[PDB]
């Protein structure tokens, strides 16, 4: 916890950090639907597939918030959706990844972001939220903690962001509003403030200016430890090759990632992306984590 070059450590980068530091103004990478992994189908990936690696290598190349948006099945339990396309990765499947993980690397945290995608089959018995609290969140892992909840008392667990409504169990980040397709801010617990920029589906330049609006404002309230910031740089619009999540993400990874390399700013803010891999030149989950050397 006193070298910067710690940081160059993929899989233990949150170590050197404070334990006295939310949350919040750690400068995170993250995935955006995070398993569509195993789409090997043509059709489907161009439609789909935003990731092309498995968990384990995201969260190994620095990767701690996770994209997952499930469906209730008639058997009650619940499996990862892309609209009304079956994944064929559970949840289960993904939490038993991330205990690995934290077994492995003990100083890290993983921070599980939940949304209901689908609608339930017929024959579920109970609902989305009671079944996902009833049956996985009861699990010692999850941090039961509200709040601005810091580095040191997430350790070795995992973290919810609540995008689900009918939850009943104290922990994590609650739900709050959210607005479908734009950039907003609004309150999340009794001290927060939240930014997010989630425009998927809008033009390309339209998406950059979004992204760095966002990170710019970020960048300018680098102090405000009760204010979350939450950057989507993944876009969606109409498949098809040459339209799809690949072709953009090959521009937009690149790109940004300069943008942080060239203006050295103290906080960047939570970075949700597609393809997370070692293609494109410079690294954006690598330019954001080092954006935390001032926090050591």
């Amino acid at each position: 916890a006193s070298s910067v070059n710690e940081l160059e450590n993929w899989s233990k980068w949150m170590q050197p950090i404070p334990d006295s530091i939310p949350l919040a103004r750690i400068s995170i990478p993250g995935t955006h639907d995070s398993g569509t992994f195993k789409l090997q189908n043509p059709i489907k990936q161009v439609w789909g597939m935003t990731q092309e690696y498995d968990f384990r290598y995201q969260m190994d190349h620095g990767a701690r918030i996770f994209d997952i948006r499930g469906r209730l099945t008639d058997d009650n339990t619940i499996v990862l959706h892309h609209g009304p396309l079956y994944l064929y990765v559970t949840l289960h499947e993904f939490i038993n990844e991330a205990k690995q993980f934290l077994k492995d690397n003990p100083s890290e945290t993983i921070i599980m972001s939940l949304k209901k995608e689908y609608e339930d089959m017929k024959g579920a018995e109970d609902s989305f939220s009671s079944t996902f609290e009833k049956k996985y969140f009861v699990d010692p892992i999850f941090l039961k903690t509200e709040g601005n909840i810091k580095l040191g008392d997430a350790r070795g667990k995992i973290v919810l962001l609540k995008r689900y409504s009918g939850s009943n169990e104290p922990g994590g980040y609650n739900n709050f509003y959210w607005p479908d397709n734009e950039t907003f801010t609004t309150t999340v617990n009794q001290n927060a403030n939240v930014t997010v920029q989630e425009k998927y589906k809008v033009s390309y330049d339209e998406k950059v200016k979004s992204i760095k609006d966002t990170m710019d404002e970020t960048m300018n309230n680098s102090e405000d430890l009760n204010h979350l910031y939450i950057n989507f740089t993944s876009l969606s619009s109409g498949g098809t090759a040459w339209n799809s999540p690949y072709y953009y993400a090959s521009y937009i990874n690149p790109e940004i990632a300069n943008y942080i390399k060239q203006k050295n700013p103290a906080r960047v803010g939570w970075v949700i992306q597609d393809y997370i891999n070692e293609k494109w030149s410079p690294l954006l989950y690598q330019e954001v984590i080092r954006a935390n050397k001032s926090l050591i």
